[PDB]
Order: structure tokens, then sequence, then C-alpha cells
């Protein structure tokens, strides 16, 4: 579990979005596993605007932050689950690291701010949904 709080927006994994999130929807993309809902209180996260491929992510199943090297946002095949059928997830970045079901929502950050959130996991791999191209998150 986990979310990004930037301005009056809440960014979560689309598969973990609540009843309240859909009623307060701003934008969602099933192919990216992202949903953005509106908030009443202002958030304090800053989104990175960069092409960093190194950063640190929070792993809830280990209660630890791990430094990682990660791939550029890409269209990656993701096995069928209870949330989505087998499909191509876009804007996904992979790294060699621990991830388990329950770790989605953990933030990945670089020196410029928030890069993205944990969205997928494999045998020794972790996948992050990138948010750096969502320029509108900084305005209104
Ligand atoms: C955070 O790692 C989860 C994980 C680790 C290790 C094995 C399996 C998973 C679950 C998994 O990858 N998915 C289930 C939830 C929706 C995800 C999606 N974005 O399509 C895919
Ligand atoms: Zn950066």
């Amino acid at each position: 579990s986990g979310a990004i709080y930037v301005g009056n927006y809440r960014v979560v994994n689309r598969h973990l979005a609540t009843h309240n999130d859909w009623a307060n929807l701003v934008w969602e993309d099933s192919s990216r596993d992202l949903l953005v809902s509106s908030t009443t209180a202002q958030g304090c996260d800053t989104i990175a605007r960069c092409d960093c491929q190194t950063g640190v992510y929070y792993c809830s199943s280990r209660r630890k932050h791990y430094p990682v090297s990660f791939s550029k946002p890409s269209l990656i095949f993701v096995e069928a689950s209870e949330y989505y059928p087998a499909r191509y997830q876009s804007h996904l970045m992979l790294a060699v690291g621990h991830s388990e079901p329950g770790d989605c929502g953990g933030i990945l950050r670089c020196q410029h701010g928030v890069v993205g959130i944990v969205s997928t996991g494999g045998n020794g791999l972790v996948g992050f949904a990138d948010v750096r191209d969502l320029l509108w998150l900084d305005e209104e």
C-alpha cells in the first residue's frame, strides 16, 4: 500500500484505488496501473522532472529503503493476476530488487523528487509505474 500526495492530488495504484477515489477522479489509465484523485488538503511531495536511472525505493515487506538502478519507462508484459488479465503495462520501469504482493504503492525517489510507485514484482525483480511525464501534477 502507499500513495503520492502532490498539491491537491493523490496518486495511487489503480488496482488499489478506493470507492472515494473513483468518485473524486481526475485521471486514470488501466494500461499504466495509475489513478489520480482530488484531495481537500495540500500534499508535500515533489515530482521529479528528469531522466535519472538510479534512486531509492521503499520495500514494505522488508521495512527497508533500497538503492536501485532501474530501466527507462517501457511497455512490459505483465502476467495475469486477480486485478488484470495478462497484458502489456506501459510506462513501467524494472529493477533487480525484492518485491512481494503488498509492496505496491512504495515510493521510488531520486535527487529530484518522486519518480514513481511500486506496481509489479517478479523473482528478484521490482517494477515501478513512472509519474515523471505527468507534468499537469505540478499545476492547478
Ligand atoms: C509489488 O510486487 C507485487 C508482486 C511481487 C511478486 C510477485 C507478484 C506480484 C504481484 C504483481 O506483480 N501484480 C499483482 C497486482 C497488479 C500488478 C499490475 N500492475 O498488473 C501485478
Ligand atoms: Zn532525477
